[PDB]
C-alpha cells in the first residue's frame, strides 16, 4: 500500500469521465469472465508491444485466446530503461519515469511482478532533499516550501484557489475517495461543457485569485510549476485535462520503478499465470510467441472472408477475427496502410486530429551522488532539483545508494524547449545543459563527476511513435469521447466492428501510464465481447456499465 | 500598383501596433538619414542573410556603413526557391510563397529589384478555376463560392460578423485606410489587454454568432478556413496575432513572385543604388563582401575594448561597434553562443520563450497543367485546389502558361500535420500525399502527369531556423512588446547597447514577410542612432515617433 498514510480513503484514477473500478475488476477472483470454449486458442492480433498492447495480450490469453502481438521497434514502447555503458541496475527512464500511487491498475501489475518502487525525487517532497529555482537569473535555494520568498507562496495560493472556486475541487476529490459515482459524475459532468473549449492557460487568468495578481505570479506559475515542474508547455492545453490531472492525483504522491519501469512490460511478457483458461501450466506470452513478437505491422485491411488481414514488414499476411492497435494515432495512417472503411469518418476525424506533445530528456551518469555533499560556506547542497527558465527546465537528480553511480536527468523539457533540441545530436544537448548549469551553479564541478555514456531522446522524431504523449486542446472533448467509446460496437456496422484501439491517446488522461491500462482494459472487454464472450455476473466489466456511467456525449 | 482596383484607399500593414509609414520612409527622396561622414566605411555584422538581414544591409551601405553579413546555410534564408531539374524559371517555394499586396515595405524591394509578380491561386479566386473541398469522405466541387452547401456560407457570414461585432473590423480598416493613427490606435488599444490572453478559437466559440451554431460549424471553419486554407492550426494562438492578420489584408490579395521571391533577396544582395554615401559608384553588396556573406556564427561577446567580438564557425574573430541578429530566436542560445549580459534577463526570457510554428511542404512538378481538362460526364476540372481533413490539408496549383511544365504542391501543412511528415522522407511524404488525393480523385491520374524531382521541406528539422515562424501563444503580448522596442537603446546599460535584433519573429506579424522587413527597418534606425546619426527633418524615422505611437505596455 504506497498510498500516503493520511488516514483517509484513498484517491485514485477513478474517472472522472469513465468512474469504473478497474482495480476491483482485475483483483476479483472470478476473473474478467469468459470466451465459449470453442474459441479457445483462436489468434487475435495486438499491435504494439506497449504497456496497452501487453495488458490486453496478458488478459487474453488468460481468458484462451492466442494473443499475437507485433511490435515494429523496441519492447515496451514508451516504457523504456535504457542501461549504461558497463552497469547493472543504472538506467536512464527515457519515456514513463514517475508514476502516481493513485495509478491502481498500473500498479496492480507492478505488484503482481514483485517489483519495488520508490518515491520519485521531485522538488520539495521528503525524496528531494533541495530545490533551486533559477528565473531571469535570480537564484533560490530551499530546502522547505518555506525558505522561498513570498511571491511563491502567493502562486501556489491562488492555484489552490482557483481550483477550489473554479472546479469545486474538494467536493471532486471527496467523492472520489468515496468511489460516489452519482455525486463524482454530477460535479464532473457540470464541467464537461464548461471547459472543453478553453485552455489551462484561459483557466488560471481569468480566476479570482490570479486576476487580481501580477502577470508575473502567473508566469512564474508556468515556469516552476505546482510539484512536478514548469507546465506552461501545457497552457494551450484544454483545462480538462489538467483538471483530470489534480483531481486524481497524478501530479503527487509518484514513484519509480527500481530498475527501471521497463521491467514491467518485459515482465508481463514472461509471466506465467496459475490459471488460463485453455492453455498448460507454464504458458506466457513469450512461450505462445516463441519469444518474441512479431516484426512491424505495414497493412491492415477487411479480407474477403470477413476476417482482417495483417501483413507485416517482410509482407507476411495473417488473418484474424479482431485486432487491436495501440500505436499512437497518427501511426494508422503514417505507418500502417489501415484500410479507411474500417473505421467510421467520424472516428477517421478523432485519430487524424488528435494533437502529440513533444518532450526531449537527456541524462549522464555519475560517479557518486556528490550533490549530497555541502559547500561549507553556505550550508546548501552541493547541486538541487533544479527549476529554471533557462533550456534544461527541470533536472532531476537520482540517489542510487552512497555506494553506487548517480544518475541525473540533466534537462527533462516540453513542447517549445523539447523542440529546441530536436535536430541537436546528444553531444551538444550534454553541452548546452551543462552550459546552463555552469550559470546556475558556477561552483560546481558536474562534469568532473560524469563517467559512462550520454544518452537523449527526442519522440517526436522518432515515426514509430509522432510524439510524446497526447495533448488535448480546447474543443477535443468528441473527438476523444469518441476514440474512448470505440470498444462498444454494438451499433456499428459490420465493416467496422473488430478492430480496436487502446493507449494513453484512446484515454483522457494523455501522458499517464493508468490511462493506457484502462483504456486497454476496456479493449480487453471488447475483444471478449467480440468472441461471444461476457464478463462473470459476480464481476461485470467496462462494457457492462459503460452505457450507464461513461463519458457524456456532447451536442453537435 | 497591384492594390484591389475597388477605387478606396488601400489597406496596407500599417501597424496596428506601430502605425508607422514604412513605405512613406521608403520612398522619400530625402533618404533614411545620414551617419557622420568620420564613421563612414565602419563596419556592422548582420547574422542571417534573410530578407531582415539583407534589408538591414542595404540601406545602412547606402547611409555609408560597411554592412559585413554573416550566413551560416542558404542565401534567402525562409525565402527560398529551388528549381526543379533541368528547368528554367520553374520552381517552388519552399518558404514565403503568397505575398499580400497590404505589404507595402516587401513591395517596395520587389518593385526596386523590377520583379514581375502575379495572383497566388487561392481557393475561390479569380487565379484559381476550382476549388474542392473534402471532409469526412463527403465532396465538394465549387468553382465560384455560391456552388457550396450552406453551411459554408453560414460559416463564412459567422465568421466576417464575430470580427465586426467582436473586433470592430470595419472601424479599424477604414482608420487603416486613413492612416488615422489616433482613431486606429484608440480602437486597436482597447482590443490589446482584452485578446492578449485569449485564443483564436475561444475568440470564434465564445461569438454570438458560432456560438447559436453546431459545433461541427467552427470544426469546418477550421479544416476550410476564410480563403487562405484551414488555420486549425492556429486555435491556439492568442487572437492579436488572427486580428493582425485579417484587419490588415494579410489574407487576401496575395500574389507570387514570378521566378521565384528567392530573386528579392539574391537581387538586394547584387543591387546597386545610383547614390551610397561614402562608397564609390558600382557598389553593391556583394562587391563590398567579394561577392559572399562571411560563414555561419558561433560565438557573440563583449570585448574588453567594448566593441562587440562575432567568431565565425572557422574560429575567425572580428570587432564590431553594433551588431543586428536575425535569425530566429532559439538560435541566441541553440546556434551561437551570446553572452548573457549582452540582453536584460527580460529580453532572454521573451527570446527565450517565444513559440515556433512547424511547417511541412511537398511539392512536384507536371509534363503540363492537366487540371484545366475537363472530366466529359461531370463537366468539372480533373483536378482543383483541394482543401480537406486528409493529411495533405491543401494543395495548391500552379499553371505557367499551357505549353509549360506545372507545378503542384501536393500538402501545405501547419503544426500536427505537419509533424506527421517530420522524419519521414521525400519519396514517403509524396506516395502519402498522392494516396489521398487519389481517395479525393480516384479518376485522375496524377502520378503520369508528374516529372522531375520531388521536393519537400520541414522548417521544424533544420537547425539554422527551428521553426518555420513564431506563434504568438496567448500572454506572450509582454514579450513581443520587449522584441519590439529593444532598437529603442537609449535607456539601456551600455552593456547591452550596440546590439540589435530583427526579424519577423520581432515582428508582431509572424510568418508574414512585411514583420521581417519592418523590424529590420526599425533596426535601421536604431543602428544609424548608435553611429552618432539621424534622420532628416522631412524624413523623420522609426525611432523619432516610437516613444509616442509606439505598442502600448502592459501591467506588471
Ligand atoms: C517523455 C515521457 C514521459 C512520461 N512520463 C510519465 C510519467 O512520469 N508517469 C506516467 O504515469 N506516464 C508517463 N508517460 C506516459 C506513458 O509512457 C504512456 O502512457 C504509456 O507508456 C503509453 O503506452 P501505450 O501502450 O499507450 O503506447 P506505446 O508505449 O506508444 O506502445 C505502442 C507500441 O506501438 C509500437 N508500434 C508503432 N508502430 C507500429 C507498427 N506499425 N506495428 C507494430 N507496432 C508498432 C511502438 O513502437 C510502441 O512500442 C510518459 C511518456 C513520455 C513520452
Ligand atoms: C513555410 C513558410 C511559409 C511562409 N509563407 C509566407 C507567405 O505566404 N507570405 C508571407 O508574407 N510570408 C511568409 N512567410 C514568412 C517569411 O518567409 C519570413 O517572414 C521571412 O522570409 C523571414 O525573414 P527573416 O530575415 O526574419 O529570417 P530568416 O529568413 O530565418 O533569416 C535568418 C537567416 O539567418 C541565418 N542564420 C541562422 N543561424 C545563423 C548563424 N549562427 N549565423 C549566421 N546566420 C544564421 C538563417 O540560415 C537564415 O538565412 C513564410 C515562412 C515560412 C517558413
Ligand atoms: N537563453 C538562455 C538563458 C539566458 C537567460 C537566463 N535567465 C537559455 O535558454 O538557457
Ligand atoms: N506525466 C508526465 C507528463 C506531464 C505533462 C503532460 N502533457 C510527467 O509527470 O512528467
Ligand atoms: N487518415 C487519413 C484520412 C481518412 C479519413 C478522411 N475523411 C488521412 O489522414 O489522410
Ligand atoms: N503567410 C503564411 C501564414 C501561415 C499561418 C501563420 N500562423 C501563409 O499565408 O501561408
Amino acid at each position: 500500500n504506497r498510498h500516503p498514510a493520511d488516514g483517509k480513503k484513498p484517491i485514485t484514477i477513478f474517472g472522472p469521465d469513465f468512474p469504473f473500478a478497474f482495480d476491483d475488476w482485475l483483483e476479483h477472483p472470478a476473473g474478467l469472465g469468459s470466451i465459449p470454449a470453442a474459441r479457445h486458442g483462436e489468434e487475435v492480433a495486438i499491435v504494439g508491444a506497449g504497456i496497452a498492447g501487453l495488458v490486453a495480450a496478458y488478459e487474453l490469453m488468460k481468458l484462451g485466446l492466442k494473443p499475437v502481438v507485433y511490435e515494429a521497434s523496441k519492447m515496451g514502447g514508451r516504457l523504456r530503461s535504457q542501461a549504461f555503458n558497463g552497469t547493472d541496475g543504472i538506467i536512464a527512464e527515457l519515456g514513463g519515469m514517475r508514476f502516481p500511487v493513485s495509478s491502481t491498475a498500473f500498479y496492480h501489475y507492478v505488484d503482481k511482478l514483485g517489483l519495488e518502487t520508490k518515491p520519485f525525487p521531485n522538488p520539495l517532497t521528503p525524496a528531494s532533499r533541495s530545490t533551486v529555482i533559477d528565473l531571469e537569473g535570480q537564484t533560490y535555494y530551499a530546502e522547505k516550501a518555506a525558505d522561498l520568498p513570498a511571491l511563491f507562496q502567493e502562486v501556489t495560493d491562488a492555484w489552490a484557489d482557483a481550483l477550489e472556486s473554479g472546479a469545486r475541487f474538494g467536493d471532486i476529490q471527496q467523492a472520489i475517495r468515496d468511489r460516489d459515482v452519482p455525486r463524482l459524475k454530477e460535479l464532473w459532468n457540470t464541467l464537461v461543457p464548461l471547459w472543453d473549449d478553453r485552455t489551462f492557460y484561459d483557466f488560471v487568468a481569468t480566476s479570482k485569485a490570479f486576476a487580481k495578481l501580477s502577470f508575473q505570479h502567473r508566469e512564474v506559475f508556468g515556469q516552476v510549476g505546482f510539484g512536478t515542474g514548469g507546465w506552461d508547455s501545457d497552457f494551450p492545453n484544454s483545462m480538462l485535462e489538467i483538471f483530470r490531472v489534480v483531481m486524481t492525483n497524478c501530479d503527487d504522491h509518484q514513484h519509480l520503478v527500481v530498475g527501471g519501469v521497463e521491467q514491467v512490460p518485459q515482465g508481463i511478457w514472461r509471466h506465467v499465470p496459475e490459471r488460463c483458461a485453455h492453455w498448460p501450466e507454464g504458458t506466457s506470452l513469450s512461450s505462445l510467441h516463441g519469444g518474441a513478437p512479431r516484426t512491424g505491422v505495414k497493412r491492415i485491411a477487411r479480407a474477403s472472408d470477413g476476417r482482417l488481414a495483417v501483413t507485416d514488414n517482410w509482407g507476411d499476411c495473417r488473418h484474424y477475427a479482431a485486432v487491436l492497435t495501440t500505436c499512437q494515432s497518427w501511426l494508422l495512417t503514417t505507418q500502417i496502410d489501415c484500410e479507411e472503411s474500417l473505421f467510421s469518418q467520424k472516428m477517421w476525424m478523432a485519430l487524424d486530429r488528435t494533437r502529440y506533445m513533444q518532450s526531449s530528456k537527456t541524462f549522464v551518469m555519475v560517479d557518486r551522488p556528490f550533490w549530497k555533499d555541502k559547500d561549507p560556506e553556505t550550508g546548501r547542497d552541493l547541486m538541487s532539483m533544479t527549476l529554471t527558465d533557462r533550456l534544461t527546465r527541470g533536472t532531476y537528480l537520482f540517489d542510487n545508494g552512497d555506494d553506487k553511480p548517480g544518475v541525473i536527468c540533466l534537462s527533462y523539457a516540453w513542447m517549445s524547449d523539447a523542440l529546441k533540441m530536436l535536430p541537436h545530436p546528444v553531444e551538444k544537448r550534454v553541452q548546452l545543459a551543462l552550459d546552463a548549469l555552469k550559470k546556475i551553479y558556477p561552483k560546481t564541478d558536474i562534469a568532473g563527476h560524469i563517467i559512462g555514456d550520454p544518452i537523449t531522446i527526442s519522440w517526436e522524431a522518432d515515426p514509430h511513435f509522432l510524439g510524446a504523449f497526447k495533448g488535448a486542446l480546447p474543443g477535443h472533448y468528441r473527438y476523444n469521447q469518441r476514440m474512448y467509446a470505440h470498444f462498444m460496437q454494438a451499433q456499428m456496422p459490420v465493416e467496422q466492428r473488430g478492430i480496436f484501439i487502446a493507449g494513453d491517446d484512446v484515454s483522457w488522461t494523455p501522458a499517464w501510464v493508468e490511462g493506457a491500462v484502462q483504456t486497454s482494459l476496456n479493449a480487453v472487454w471488447g475483444i471478449m465481447n467480440h468472441f461471444g464472450g461476457k464478463t462473470h455476473a459476480d464481476n461485470p466489466g467496462p462494457g457492462d456499465v459503460f452505457d450507464e456511467i461513461g463519458q457524456i456525449a456532447l451536442a453537435d
